[PDB]
């Protein structure tokens, strides 16, 4: 399949080199498997979704998104003009209230709900799981992205936007999960990106365009954008058979584009995500 004047983060996922604009991708796109998206909600209304995003949790006193932040992360995931995985199914666990901030305790609740949550969902292809948020370094967050890792699910967790070395920062520095940084239209290290050792991956993260509340669309930045691109490809990947949640990283990174980024400190991963299609 080929959508043309795709967002550039789409058109850089499905290609070798920066600079085009059309989304290649298989017909499968990520059908029978599922996305968590643990955030400040999904407005699983919006007409971009198609009927394929859904609340399942909140810890507030609504599930609505009233922010936006969640719905742009969950557009770039799977709906269909602003997505990845454009027939994957969307799980919304808002953990963060509508100001964008949650309790870590709150957090790692969400982390725990995904874990036994999937077992109520019919995802056959696979699970997957991205967190467009952080906070300094906590062992206890950290084992959480490690226990919903470990439970069978594809964690994608965003780097941070502190332009640091995200060995302080959680659920980054956890190292069983896929930790995404993020990259511009010319193939740049975010100016925002934290990298490091942890760092697994880039994503596009500068000026996405994707879902927002009240049935809009939005361009916005962060390492927050590049993770669910990554979780779409992850989603997309195990519908398609290549990879399971347990290795999903890991193919990640072997199949991605290497050495194309700029801008990558010594001792930083320069691998940008890519779904290797070939028309
Ligand atoms: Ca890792």
């Amino acid at each position: 399949a080929a959508q043309t004047n795709a967002p550039w983060g789409l058109a850089r996922i499905s290609s070798t080199s920066p600079g085009t604009s059309t989304y290649y991708y298989d017909e499968s796109a990520g059908q029978g498997s599922c996305v968590y998206v643990i955030d400040t909600g999904i407005e699983a209304s919006h007409p971009e979704f198609e009927g394929r995003a859904q609340m399942v949790k909140t810890y507030y006193y609504s599930s609505r998104d009233g922010n936006g932040h969640g719905t742009h992360c969950a557009g770039t995931v799977g709906s269909r003009t602003y997505g990845v995985a454009k027939k994957t199914q969307l799980f919304g666990v808002k953990v963060l209230d509508d100001n964008g901030s949650g309790q870590y305790s709150t957090i790692i609740a969400g982390m725990d709900f995904v874990a036994s949550d999937k077992n109520n969902r019919n995802c056959p292809k696979g699970v997957v799981a991205s967190l467009s948020l952080g906070g300094g370094y906590s062992s206890s967050v950290n084992s959480a992205a490690a226990r919903l890792q470990s439970s069978g699910v594809m964690v994608a967790v965003a780097a941070g936007n502190n332009n640091a070395d995200a060995r302080n920062y959680s659920p980054a520095s956890e190292p069983s999960v896929c930790t995404v940084g993020a990259s511009d239209r010319y193939d740049r290290r975010s100016s925002f990106s934290n990298y490091g050792s942890v760092l697994d991956i880039f994503g596009p993260g500068t000026s996405i365009l994707s879902t927002w509340i009240g049935g809009s669309t939005r361009s916005i930045s962060g390492t927050s954008m590049a993770t669910p691109h990554v979780a779409g490809l992850a989603a997309y990947l195990m519908t398609l058979g290549k990879t399971t949640a347990a290795s999903a990283c890991r193919y990640i990174a072997d199949t991605a584009n290497k050495g194309d980024l700029s801008n990558i400190p010594f001792g930083t991963v320069n691998l940008l995500a890519y779904n290797n299609y070939q028309a």
